[PDB]
């Protein structure tokens, strides 16, 4: 189920972080620093609750959720949002609802890598996270 993804993982590529940012109204000097940014995911589960932290040297977050059922969120960026995390085709998908808008956040394992794919309007981002021991 969930447990391969289960981990401390480590930022290695991203691709179109900026536009995705963008695209979500954050301000030029907070994507300037993200862009220099390699968080660490840690995904920890204590039965059928997940948490999921990400830390870094500008922004540090923690949710903690059950699959398939909604909970509120603050993001990293301050949006209040609505949020649900489900495995769909063996992948990780977070969807985030506020003001009408959605943005997905959608993880999935790819040769051992974790592949964060991140959509909001037309943007789409890559991020690969690699595993730490
Ligand atoms: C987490 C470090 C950079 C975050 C700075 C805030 C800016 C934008 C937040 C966008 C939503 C969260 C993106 C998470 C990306 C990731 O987990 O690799």
């Amino acid at each position: 189920m969930v447990d391969a993804f289960l981990g401390t993982w480590k930022l290695v590529d991203s691709k179109n972080f900026d536009d995705y940012m963008k695209s979500l109204g954050v301000g030029f000097a907070t994507r300037q620093v993200a862009s220099m940014t390699k968080p660490t995911t840690i995904i920890e589960k204590n039965g059928d609750i997940l948490t999921l932290k990400t830390h870094s040297t500008f922004k540090n977050t923690e949710i903690s959720f059950k699959l398939g059922v909604e909970f509120d969120e603050t993001t990293a960026d301050d949006r209040k949002v609505k949020s649900i995390v489900t495995l769909d085709g063996g992948k990780l998908v977070h969807l985030q609802k506020w003001d009408g808008q959605e943005t997905t956040l959608v993880r999935e394992l790819i040769d051992g890598k974790l592949i964060l794919t991140l959509t909001h309007g037309t943007a789409v981002c890559t991020r690969t996270y690699e595993k730490e021991a």
